[PDB]
């Protein structure tokens, strides 16, 4: 139970490349040490911004908030797919059907309530003006899900989370988002810029997703670890 | 994983209308994107950092102190050591950790050492749904319980706890006006939690608290994530 966890969680600030591209925080000193005595900063932040969770809220009209996750959500079984091999050669690879397929034939069945998370080996990028890669219109390249893997993990697994080491669930050139629309609807939850995937194994891992609860956000920054 | 059976969700769900310690809402959120006329829901948090179940850090009382992000992970994860106060505070709402208190759960439990988060189980969590959590008198002075300094001061000399929790709006009780314990606590490289929910759901000892602090770059606090495991 006391083994060894890793953090999962990047540190981001306005340099760190959001999806819109410009920054997703900024920071007002309240009060500062030197005539206060005290240090408080108050925050305005696009919650859907850096280590963050993608709730059912998100992509539906009544879906759970990420405070009516259930607790049992948050502790999940790690399944990091591999596809970095893939993605050196495309940018735009994506965890196809047949990624997960031949997880299977090397760690076993996915356990129940576990999250699903991919390894592109693309959290490395977070520092520069690669993360978005974005092109000369404004189109983001990076991998991500596919809307028909993502049905995959619907009908034959117990999988709840959708964790990514990109900036979204589903690749940079989707402007319709199929897989967030497939995976974030029926209850289930995402997770979006996963750091230290490289620190954790493919299979045995346990992941603890430190959600934000305030109420009726649909996504927001999450403390994340695994314990090795 | 040996032994574990359930986790237990140490935070409370914080919107405007929580208990703080100045009194006003400590967060407004803003729903930029609708669902229904643009395809996708999004808010826009404009929030405090001492809000709801939240973690000071030490830059929060100190000049070059530690910050959210520079908080080890390690520092994160430690053993909980509970002490329960609840029948002393169900008279005096001013109660504070006694370093006698610390001393009858070292014989009672064994030694804090070793990266332990002292928890203090007061029964405050339960009045969130009421004026009772900051328990604030007829002129305006709030009544919670605390943590003496004094055992802050001993949990430094004598036990090797990097953190330390409570159950309400501060390690200081109400009716502190210096702030003792976050200015004799903070400044070493040690944080704390507050608003802290479920110590009642845990053992007094042999549990592994979680906290999931934020880590924004240059920040004395922020709402967190805490969970109890074995
Ligand atoms: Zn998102
Ligand atoms: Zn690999
Ligand atoms: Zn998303
Ligand atoms: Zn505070
Ligand atoms: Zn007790």
């Amino acid at each position: 139970g006391i083994g060894e966890v890793r953090d999962m969680t990047h540190v981001y600030d306005a340099d760190f490349p959001t999806y819109f591209g410009a920054p997703g925080i900024e920071a007002v000193q309240n009060f500062n040490f030197k005539e206060h005595g005290f240090n408080l900063f108050t925050l305005t932040l696009n919650e859907h911004t850096g280590t963050h969770v993608d709730a059912p809220l998100h992509f539906s009209a009544d879906g759970q908030s990420v405070d009516e996750i259930p607790v049992g959500n948050l502790v999940c079984p790690l399944c990091v797919v591999h596809i970095h091999e893939k993605a050196a050669a495309d940018a735009d690879a994506q965890v196809t059907p047949d990624d997960l397929k031949a997880w299977i034939s090397a760690h076993g069945p996915i356990p129940d309530g576990a999250c699903v998370a991919m390894h592109s080996g693309w959290a490395g990028k977070t520092g520069g003006a690669g993360y978005r890669n974005a092109d000369s219109e404004g189109k983001m390249h990076f991998p991500g899900f596919h809307v028909e893997a993502a049905q995959m993990l619907i009908e034959e697994t117990g999988a709840v989370a959708m964790a990514v080491d990109t900036l979204s669930l589903d690749h940079g050139p989707s402007a319709d988002f199929a897989t967030h629309y497939a995976w974030l609807p029926t209850n289930r939850y995402g997770i979006e810029n996963l750091a230290n995937l490289d620190k954790v194994p493919a299979s045995g891992a346990t992941l603890i997703v430190g959600a934000p609860n305030h109420r009726g956000g649909s996504g927001g920054p999450a403390r994340i670890f695994a314990m090795v």
